[PDB]
């Protein structure tokens, strides 16, 4: 009688405690890395730790190994905003057959408090770690016949501040394209095709193709490279390529002046039978070859001019090539440049500073060489 | 593709309801055809000026 | 292969980053002086016969 009651009473007492005790169990759902890394960082005073070895054997003979430390099998107690929390990690006799033949693993967090606001903060901290650590890369796509294929490795994002255009020109395009991504509902409800057109025109080597490379990295989007000088490209070939483009990508056109007919281009630009979430970019070194009816609303929603270097671009590039200097030092350069040169393109400013690497004063005193 | 709502294509009053009633009658009455030896097919024709919404409406229908 | 068509081949805009290229030519008397400017060649260096320093070390 007494023996039977004792077993029942303990379990019954636990149920009342269960309401006053929080329990969380994840099972190998790829959340372990975020949470466990946070545990070691948050505690800073830990005993039982396990070693995981990364073997990044790049195909060059170079082997890179770094150690990420996490708590080992056992029990732990941690200090948080609330009272002491009981953490236990235990292994089982069952086995996973998916990946590697390992014990199924469950981690339990036990807290005294009755509020579930606590773990909400803890889990959120884990999200910050994973996204800050990893860095996004821009994937480039090239049209191989009628399909798209990756071209080289994912490029490192060229920052948008590198391409230095006139003031208000970079901010005006960012506001327009950021408004487009965050409003997908405004289109379909009103029957408008969810597509956006952009045109950049100006002299050669001004930064039309440079800027579009950096814009996708800021918006965390990919790029679909497509030159309009290919020989195996036809009218029907372009309708397909724009319909099988990856989502969250930008289509780039290089040197449209050297192009295909105009009448067959209508369904390619604004095609009713095409996928959604498609952004197209156009770069032409000569605006004096396009039709006025090509740049109306519906095909091109923003006309923008890209000119030569102004006084704003010269002062900034001097601060890019010579950082940590006083603002006054970035005026003696721009003063004599406009006084010694009548016209200068951005491609020539990028090459002139290659003659005075790590030589600030040398760039100001030798501006006459640009004649 | 994401479903374009049927209210986006805005035609004259009573034009969308008569076609919806006729085509919903066709889908919801499959027994009326085959029992009589009639080929189980329905024909529809839309005509008008270009760019009025013939192909637009069918996308939402 | 031509000399004018070699410009886009050496420095191609549609190419990967972190790329190191090495060039070896046994006869410098056929290249254009504008081909060896910074951007295409960042270090010019001549490699001659054995000097007195090389004979002692070898
Ligand atoms: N406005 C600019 N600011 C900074 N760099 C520029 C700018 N415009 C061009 N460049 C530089 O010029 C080079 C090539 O430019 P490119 O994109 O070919 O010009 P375009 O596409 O207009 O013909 C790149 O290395 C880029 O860094
Ligand atoms: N009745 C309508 N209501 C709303 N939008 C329409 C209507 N008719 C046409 N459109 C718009 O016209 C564009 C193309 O129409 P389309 O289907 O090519 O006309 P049709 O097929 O009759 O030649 C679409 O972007 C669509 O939103
Ligand atoms: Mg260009
Ligand atoms: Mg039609």
């Amino acid at each position: 009688l007494a023996m039977a009651r004792k077993g029942a009473q303990l379990g019954l007492v636990a149920f009342r405690r269960h309401y006053m005790i929080t329990l969380e169990v994840p099972a190998r759902d790829r959340s372990y890395a975020w949470l466990l890394s946070w545990l070691t960082r948050h505690s800073t005073r830990t005993q039982h730790l396990s070693v995981e070895t990364s073997y990044l054997q790049h195909e060059s003979g170079r082997i890179s190994t770094k150690f990420e430390f996490i708590p080992s099998p056992g029990n732990h107690f941690i200090w948080y905003q609330g009272k002491w929390i009981r953490v236990e990690r235990n292994r089982d006799m069952q086995m996973v057959d998916l990946q590697t033949g390992t014990p199924w693993e469950s981690v339990t967090f036990t807290a005294l408090g009755t509020d579930r606001k606590v773990f909400f903060n803890i889990l959120e901290e884990a999200r910050a770690l994973a996204l800050q650590q990893e860095e996004g890369k821009t994937v480039m796509y090239t049209a191989v016949g009628s399909e798209w294929r990756t071209f080289g490795y994912p490029r490192r994002r060229r920052p948008l501040d590198s391409v230095v255009l006139q003031q208000g020109l970079a901010d005006r395009i960012v506001k327009d394209i950021r408004e487009f991504i965050d409003n997908p509902k405004w289109y379909i409800d009103r029957g408008i095709p969810y597509r956006r057109g952009y045109l950049l025109y100006g002299p050669p080597g001004c930064g039309k193709s440079s800027f579009i490379t950096a814009l996708a990295g800021e918006l965390e989007h990919s790029i679909c490279l497509l030159s309009l000088t290919d020989s195996s490209l036809s009218d029907d070939r372009l309708n397909h390529l724009l319909s099988v483009a990856p989502q969250q990508s930008l289509v780039l056109l290089e040197d449209v002046d050297a192009a295909l007919t105009f009448s067959g281009l209508l369904n390619a630009l604004d095609g009713v039978a095409s996928t959604e979430a498609r952004i197209v970019f156009m770069t032409t070194n000569y605006i004096d070859r396009l039709d006025p009816a090509l740049i109306r609303p519906g095909r091109v929603d923003l006309k923008e001019y890209v000119g030569y270097c102004s006084h704003w671009q010269l002062t900034q590039m001097f601060q890019r090539f010579y950082p940590g200097q006083a603002p006054s030092l970035a005026e003696n350069f721009a003063e004599h440049v406009l006084k010694a040169t009548s016209e200068i393109s951005p491609a020539q400013v990028q090459g002139y500073f290659m003659l005075y690497k790590n030589d600030p004063m040398g760039a100001v005193h030798n501006i006459e060489s640009l004649r």
